[PDB]
C-alpha cells in the first residue's frame, strides 16, 4: 500500500542495472522502498556500477565533500531520499501531485500533496521550504475542534460529516477543487495559502515573504503582506497573456536554449512571440 | 514521564513493546521498564508496535499488519510529544486535555515553564511558536551572556529580572492558560511575556503575532493580533463557559452531538431559558 | 572548512577519548576520525568528551546522572548543532560568529550560501528566523533551477545579467551582511539578502517581521514590512556604545561592569562622554 516515493520513480528512470549505493543510517522507508533492487551500503563507489542515495540531507552533504562524488551527476547518479520535495529534471509525482520539471518545494506542501489539498504544480516552480498550507477548520459548529470526531460513534460521525460536504466555506477543503499552483511560480519565506478558500495560483505568481494569501492569486501578479495584496504585476496584461498562450514552461530543453535571450529579456520576448 | 510512557502504562496491558524503526537511545531509555524487540512479526494481542519516528508510523500503518492495531490502544509514536491522545495527559508537567496537539515549538514552551495547562480538544499548528522577550530594560539584551559571569555577578543579574514588571523569561508572571476548543493557525506567534491566557473557543489566525490575552471565542488576526470577530454572540458565550462541553464524557458528546454540530440548536438546549 | 565540533575538539579534548550518546551519522564519523571514539557506555570527564548526536540525544544525556561533573562545550556538545553558542569565538562555515552567540538552521544555511560577512557576539536569533535572497525579477522567468537546463552558452548569458543586475539577485555583486553584536531576533523573523547588508549593533527584529533594508543600530523594528519601532537607548547613549563596544570586552571585565551592563543609568555615569 505504499505510495511511490520520489525516489523510486528516479531510479524507475536513471538506475540502469546498478546496484543502489546507501550513503547512511538507513530506515525503514528507505527500506521499503529499496525492496525491489539491489542496494548495498556505501563505501567505494563507481558511477558505472552504483547510484548513490544519501538517506538525510546531512548524508547528502557529506557525500558531496568526498572525492569519489565528483563523478556523479544530480539525479542521474545520485538522489536524496529524504527530499520528497526537492527538484528533477523530468516531470514526477508527490504522492499523486503532478509536479513539473525544476521545481522544488518544502516539507508543509509535501503534507499537503498527501492531505489532497493541491491539484498540480507546475514548472520551474520555487517553492521556499518552510511555506505552509493548511485549510480551515469548520466555522458554522458549536466546536472548532477536528479530532473531537476521534470520540464520534458511526451515528455522530454520519451527521458531523454531512454538514462539512454542505458548508460552502470547505472545511478541510470540502467540496472544493484542490487548488493548482502554475508555472514560473515564486513563494517567500513564512508565506501561507488557505487551502479552503484558493483554488488558483496563478502562472508566474510572487509571493511574497510572510504573505498570508486567503483568494486566488492571478497570474504574474506580485502579492505581499498579512492579508496579501497585489502589489504589481510582472508584465503587461499583453505580455501576460502572450506568455499564457507562448507557454515557455512547456518548451523542450533545446528549445529552452534557442530562446535564452527571450527568457532574459522580457522586451525581446516580447519582438519575438507577441504577433497580433 | 514521557507520552510513550503515560500511554504504555494505560494500555499495554503485559504485552511487549515492538519497536518500528532504528531505536534511539532515548526510547531505549524509556522502553526500560518493560519487555521489547525490533518489531517483525507484530500481532496487536502479543505486541504494542512503536514507531519511532514519523516518517516510521507511516511506513508501518501503510504495511498489511497495522490493519488490526488500533490508535493509542495497540501504537504510538515515539518522537510525538504533542501527539493527541484519548485521555487527558502531561506534557512535561503541563496538563493538556483530550483530543488536543500541538508541535515542538509549543513542547519546549511546556519544557520552559511558559504554559499552565492546555484544554480538550484544541488543535495547534505545528509550526505555531511560543518564546518570551529578553530583558529590554538592561544595557545588554543578550540571554548567554550569563554563562561568562560568576556567582555574584548573577545574584544581581536575576535579581533584577524577577523585579522586571515586563516578565523577561516569563518571570513573576503567572504561566499561559490555553483553553478548550483553541484553534491556532500556521507561523503564529504567542509572547510568553505578555500574555497569561488564550480563553476557550478562541482562534489564532495563520502568520498572527499574539501579544496580549485573546478573549474567549475571539478571533485574532494580524501582526500584531487584532480581533476581527467573535465566535459566537455574548450570550452564548455565557452559557458556552457554563456548560462546558469540552468536559462531556464520550457518551455525552455523541448523545449530544446534533447540539454540538448546531449551534442554534445547543442555544436552546442550553441555553438560560 | 572545520565544524563546530571539530572547532570543539580541537581545543578541548585534551587528550581524552570522545564518548558518542546516541546513534552515530555518516558525517559525525567522518569528523571524528581524526579522534579516539567509541559507544558511550560509562563516562567520565576526566577520561571522555561526551558527544551527543543530536538534540535529542543531549536531553537524554543530561537527564542521566554521569552528565553532573561535565560541563558545557569544555566536557560535551551536540554534533547537530552548527548555530549553537560556544565560550569563544567560532567559525560557521567561515563566517566569523562572536561568543555565546546561537542562530537556528535557517541562519547556518545563510553562512553556507554566503551570505553572513560576519556575526556579532552575544547575538539571540530565533531558531526559526530566516535570511534569503531574491530570485532575478527583471526577466521573463523567476525560475533559479530552470539553468539546469541551460547549456555552457545558454548559462554565460544568465550568468551574464545576473551579474549585471543592481538589485542583486541571490545576493549577486553586493557585499554579505553584517550582523552585529548584542543583537536579538525573534521568532518567524526574516531578512532579505538581497537588500540588506547591515544589521547594526544592538538592533532587536521583532517576531514576524520582514526586514527589506539595513537596520541601524540599536533600533527596533516591527511588522510586514519592517519599520522603526522605537530604540533602545537615547542617541549619546548609542554613540558611546559603539565606541565603548562592551561586546568584546574580556570575561573579567564583563563581571567587573555587571553593575554598569545592568543598569544603563549606570553605564552613563561610567563611560559616558565629558
Ligand atoms: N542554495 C541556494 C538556493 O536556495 C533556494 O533554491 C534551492 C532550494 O532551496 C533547494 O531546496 C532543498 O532545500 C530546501 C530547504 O532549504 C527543502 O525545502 C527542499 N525540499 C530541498 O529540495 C533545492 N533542492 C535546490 C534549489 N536551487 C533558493 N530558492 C535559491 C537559492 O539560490
Ligand atoms: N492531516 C490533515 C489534518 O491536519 C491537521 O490535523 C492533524 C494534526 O496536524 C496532527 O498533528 C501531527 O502532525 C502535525 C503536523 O506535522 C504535527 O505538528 C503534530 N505535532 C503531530 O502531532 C494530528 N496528529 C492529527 C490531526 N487530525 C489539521 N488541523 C486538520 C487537517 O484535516
Ligand atoms: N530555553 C529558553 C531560552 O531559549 C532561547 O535561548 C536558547 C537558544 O534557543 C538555544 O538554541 C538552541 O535551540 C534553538 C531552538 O531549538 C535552536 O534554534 C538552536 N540552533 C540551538 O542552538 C541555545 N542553545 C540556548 C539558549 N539559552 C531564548 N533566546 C532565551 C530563552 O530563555
Ligand atoms: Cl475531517
Ligand atoms: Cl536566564
Ligand atoms: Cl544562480
Amino acid at each position: 500500500q505504499g505510495m511511490k516515493t520520489r525516489l523510486e520513480q528516479v531510479l524507475e528512470r536513471y538506475l540502469n542495472g546498478r546496484e543502489v549505493a546507501v550513503w547512511g543510517v538507513p530506515t525503514r522507508r528507505l527500506l521499503r522502498a529499496l525492496k525491489p533492487f539491489k542496494f548495498h551500503t556505501a563505501d567505494r563507489v563507481d558511477p558505472q556500477y552504483h547510484y548513490v542515495v544519501a538517506v538525510t540531507d546531512d548524508d547528502l552533504t557529506d557525500f558531496l565533500s568526498d572525492e569519489q562524488s565528483k563523478s556523479f551527476q544530480y539525479a542521474n547518479d545520485y538522489l536524496t531520499f529524504d527530499d520528497e520535495g526537492g527538484e528533477l529534471p523530468f516531470e514526477r509525482m508527490c504522492f499523486n501531485v503532478p509536479v513539473g520539471r525544476q521545481t522544488y518545494f518544502g516539507d508543509g506542501v509535501v503534507g499537503a500533496c498527501e492531505n489532497g489539498y493541491i491539484k498540480s504544480i507546475g514548472q520551474f516552480t520555487s517553492i521556499n521550504g518552510t511555506a505552509e498550507i493548511h485549510a480551515n477548520h469548520q466555522l458554522n459548529m458549536t466546536f472548532v475542534s477536528d479530532d473531537i470526531q476521534n470520540f464520534f460513534n458511526e451515528e455522530s460521525m454520519a451527521v458531523f460529516q454531512e454538514k462539512l460536504r454542505k458548508d460552502p466555506k470547505h472545511p478541510y477543503a470540502y467540496s472544493k477543487e484542490p487548488m493548482t499552483i502554475g508555472s514560473d511560480v515564486y513563494i517567500g519565506a513564512h508565506a501561507f495559502i488557505n487551502a479552503s478558500t484558493v483554488t488558483s495560483i496563478g502562472d508566474g505568481a510572487i509571493i511574497g515573504s510572510g504573505a498570508v494569501v486567503l483568494e486566488n492569486v492571478p497570474p504574474f501578479a506580485v502579492v505581499v503582506g498579512v492579508p496579501a495584496r497585489i502589489k504589481r504585476y510582472r508584465f503587461s496584461k499583453e505580455m501576460i497573456e502572450t506568455l499564457l498562450r507562448v507557454k515557455w514552461w512547456d518548451w523542450s530543453i533545446e528549445e529552452i536554449n534557442e530562446n535564452v535571450d527571450a527568457l532574459i529579456s522580457p522586451e525581446l520576448f516580447m519582438k519575438k512571440y507577441g504577433s497580433l
